[PDB]
């Protein structure tokens, strides 16, 4: 199993962009959390309850346990509210603690990227808009909407050409209009019956295409 | 749908165990904070891992499953504590917040809006009648659980038992149990066991 990475523009595979993410930095330099800083969110004028970076922290330990990820046919990408693009090296160890999770992504903003020691490779890296560029040349692309049309992800998956990948964005925020991806996207999608965290909505494409694809 | 609690001792539901779950009380007693503490206390500091119980039971309360009403966690501490949550309990977001929450429950040995309540154990003593009891483990042969839960009797529930420790042998619930199931040939992190589980009895019981 070859570690995926955006090189690669042929392999089928499952991509989830996390998208408007909440990962801002600020001076105190911290990430900007809703639990630490709403005294300084308010005297920034800044809406208190958009500072989420706990949700992007969840998606990706979602993502990069899966068996999916582990089986080499996952890759994700982060897209923040301020427009920086992500690419995660799919074997990175996404720290399990908040609070270590905030530390590692202030060095990522400020560097623009992370390696480890040891090696040269990078394990997070900022890279140029728009993510259309990056994505395997044959993507379905969809946005997850509870205001959309709901599908079940196998037979979803299984409409999928033989050559063509699966591109999911899904809003990495506490509220807002599912409308962050319209230029990229072929199509919306809902999950549920139920509205859904962004985390299990991660969790819930992650089985079915593992269900799809005989990923145990 | 009406909410399942153990009294109801009928209602074919799916049943999750956290067990050896670290929740101790000092705030929540975590590596990342209290490692000086934790060594004058002559533990492995890299046991208080709160932040897994915490990711599990988002990954378990926000699951259709549960919002559907066919869900019931329990979580057993480390220290032998029981805890019966209720399916409607917002479990807050961030670890912060979550921390905050737990502390209460542990001391006052319940929280009300019955959110969270401190049972007696065993376990068995509160699950339905019909019950099927399996640990999940990476030792164990590779099943794929929307199969597995098909294979459940019309009026048999099916209880979970999820290591949310850091690591160690999966013989937590090895008195308890009618079998030992893997979900994956990969090893998993116990909030992705859950899912894995939820989504799979989604599927199995038409839930979407
Ligand atoms: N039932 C459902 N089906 C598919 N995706 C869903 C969903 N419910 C939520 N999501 C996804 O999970 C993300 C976060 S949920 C928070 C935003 C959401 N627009 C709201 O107002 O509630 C959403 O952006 C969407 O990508
Ligand atoms: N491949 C797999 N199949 C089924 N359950 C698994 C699994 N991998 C992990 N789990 C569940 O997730 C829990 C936490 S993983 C850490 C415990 C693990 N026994 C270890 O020492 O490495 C396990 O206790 C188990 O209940």
């Amino acid at each position: 199993p070859p570690v995926l990475t955006s090189k690669d523009k042929i392999t089928k595979r499952m991509i989830v962009v996390l998208a408007m993410a909440s990962l801002e930095t600020h001076k105190i330099y911290v990430l900007l959390n809703c639990d630490d800083h709403q005294g300084l969110l308010k005297k920034m004028g800044r809406d208190i309850s958009e500072a989420r970076p706990d949700i992007t922290h969840q998606c990706l330990l979602t993502l990069l346990d899966s068996p999916i990820n582990k089986a080499g046919k996952l890759q994700v990408y982060i897209q923040t509210s301020r427009g920086i693009l992500i690419e995660v090296n799919p074997t990175v160890r996404i720290p399990r603690t908040f609070k270590r999770f905030s530390g590692l992504m202030v060095q990522l903003l400020h560097k623009l990227s992370i390696r480890s020691v040891n090696s040269e490779e990078k394990l997070l890296k900022v890279i140029k808009n728009p993510i259309t560029d990056h994505l395997p040349t044959k993507c379905r692309k969809v946005t997850l909407s509870f205001d959309a049309p709901v599908i079940r992800v196998q037979d979803y998956i299984e409409k999928l050409d033989d050559d063509e990948s699966i591109c999911v964005f899904v809003g990495a925020m506490a509220r807002g209009k599912d409308n962050f991806a319209d230029e990229y996207v072929d199509e919306k999608v809902g999950l549920s019956n139920y509205p859904l965290s962004a985390s299990v909505a991660c969790s819930k494409f992650c089985h079915g295409a593992e269900d799809a694809w005989n990923i145990l």
